[PDB]
Parts: C-alpha cells; structure tokens; sequence
C-alpha cells in the first residue's frame, strides 16, 4: 500500500501541472492576446493613409 | 508559414510601386500635359501671322 502510494506520488510529480503558476500565466496570456489583436487592428490600416494623397 | 510570408514580402518588394511618390508624379505630369497643350496651341498660330502682311 505504501509502495503504490509512492508510485502515485511519483507519477504526479512527473506529470502534474503547477496550477498556481498556471493562473498567472493564463492571466498574462489573455492580456498578451488582447494586445496582439489590438496591434493587428492597428497594423491593418496603415497602408490606407495612401488614399489621402489622391 | 513564415517562409510563405517572407516570399510574399519578397515578391512584393520586387513588384510593388512607390505609390506615395506616384501621387506627386501624377500631380506633376498632369500640369506638364496641360502646359504642353497650351504650348501646342501657341505654336499653331505662328505661321498664321503671314496673312497679316497681305
């Protein structure tokens, strides 16, 4: 019984995620995706200023 | 995907026009055309003055 509990703890150490850090990484990745989509929305229309010359 | 975007940027640099310069070239070429038309209209009557001598 102790041996099976040790193997379960070892498999969990081999695989289990660090969720307390995963919360911060997710909260940062959301802001990164939002800044990236806003940057793409800025990039889309810079060529369009050429119409002002004509 | 990166290589395809790079090839698109490369072929575009091979082909894409300097449109901002093209606006100035257009605005100048129109004026040069109208000055050429006025120059031809002035050139038309130079022989015609000989009739005044008779």
């Amino acid at each position: 019984g102790k041996l099976q509990d040790s193997l379960d703890a070892g498999v969990g150490n081999l695989v289990d995620a660090d969720l307390a850090k995963e919360s911060a990484k997710l909260q940062s990745l959301q802001t990164k995706q939002q800044l990236g989509v806003q940057a793409l929305s800025i990039a889309n229309q810079t060529p369009q200023t050429i119409l002002s010359l004509f």
